[PDB]
């Protein structure tokens, strides 16, 4: 009868190491909803899938896995998933060139997010937990990625990676500005969460897992803390069950 | 060969939901594959049975078969998949699990899926032209080849199971649609094939196990292709007369079983000890 949660499988401490954005967006969600289940760990996305035996579906991708827990579980756990809201946030470099209903305003959400937090992703490349069993293919997908010619070129450090952390602080600047609508809480509608909290603390995450202890401080301090308070406010639904 | 390191959780495998009494209307011929496999090894698994994602009205991402990594083409459907958790293995191809669970269990339950054979049968109306999902490099190729020209020779007549087919009544509509669509007619009663053409429809099925069954004449020790020896080429047609045992009047069903001196009745017969539905 539970739910059977498909995630991507890190290096052994998998309870502390994983830290795919999409799959978390899963985790928080189901945890918010506070529904049973348990997560099976695949080794190389594809791979945020749910399976439901209370309907015998078969459900991936994370923003539809998300649509189907709202519909089929309204009111489970915390509530609303998708509250009535205005995200007025555009990544303004997404460009209009390079090839890409329901909820729009959260799908729409949902990409700008997405394309703003993995263009600082080169940030988290030395500190990535490979599986040891997948490690050797998934630095050459890294490497095919970053537009780099080998692992040994992501070595991004000293002044180089200032000017990296720089650009992440901008981008979080602006994204903060969606915070100060409703300061009453730490959530976009203030003490109200809703998924759109959930796909910027799935982000969140992966930078806390992968980030050099002292660089992730700085994250969780930039303008006024926003995020790390986000962050912690999203503990409660972070339980990797 | 990399055999697991443990030995741990069960393998968790994904079959299509048919009408209620499913472990006997369980009809979808990649999936048997993959049970015969599964059951073959001997290994345990439970068994999700699930309405078919490929016709489903939920949004998401699993609406069309994966790739296949060792053999050219592909599935029908998304469905026969397997979570294996003793590898971190999820696995989502007929094909593709069974040359997993050869390298993963070679040694289990009955032993080699690929024993070393010719399988030298062509299904002469496959043509020349269709277009075909193509692998970098094949695993097994006399296998792979078997399993396009099987798929092909029994999928050509399967207009002989619509009357028959097994809906899952929550999923029956969608199912039929998807069917008429594959089938290129504009409505379900189009499929209507009574009398006379079902008469014709049988004599070319006949005409198509007459040549198959040639290779069953090559070592009479036994029931299997290699005789006393099964192997998955066997469980790719075991599957497909799995299909037809489900859909076809009984009747029917018996003249498949007695043509050709009976050399598919004594094929489906041996198999039945692997045709546990857990």
């Amino acid at each position: 009868n539970p739910i059977v949660f498909y995630d991507i499988a890190t290096r052994p401490p998998v309870e502390k190491t994983c830290c795919s954005p999409n799959p978390w967006k899963t985790r928080l969600a189901l945890n918010f909803k506070d529904l049973p289940y348990s997560t099976s760990w695949v080794a190389l996305f594809t791979l945020p899938i749910i399976e439901d035996p209370a309907t015998d579906s078969l459900v991936g991708d994370s923003f539809d896995i998300a649509v189907y827990l709202q519909k089929t579980y309204p009111k489970s756990g915390a509530g609303d998933l998708f509250p009535p809201q205005s995200l007025d946030y555009v990544f303004k470099h997404n460009g209009i060139l390079v090839p890409l209903s329901e909820f729009p305003e959260y799908a729409r959400f949902n990409m700008n997010i997405d394309a703003a937090f993995t263009t600082h992703t080169q940030l988290t490349v030395q500190g990535f937990p490979f599986d040891p069993a997948t490690a050797e293919a998934t630095k050459a997908e890294f490497v095919r990625r970053g537009g780099v010619s080998c692992w040994d070129d992501f070595a991004l450090v000293g002044e180089q990676r200032e000017k990296m952390m720089d650009s992440f602080q901008n981008m979080l600047g602006d994204l903060a500005k969606l915070f100060l609508k409703d300061t009453s809480g730490p959530f976009l509608l203030g003490t109200k969460a809703s998924y759109a909290d959930l796909m910027i603390g799935a982000w969140l995450r992966m930078m806390h897992v992968t980030l050099p202890e002292s660089e992730w401080e700085e994250v969780r301090s930039w303008h006024e803390g926003i995020f790390g308070q986000l962050y912690d406010a999203l503990e409660t639904y972070a339980e990797v069950k």
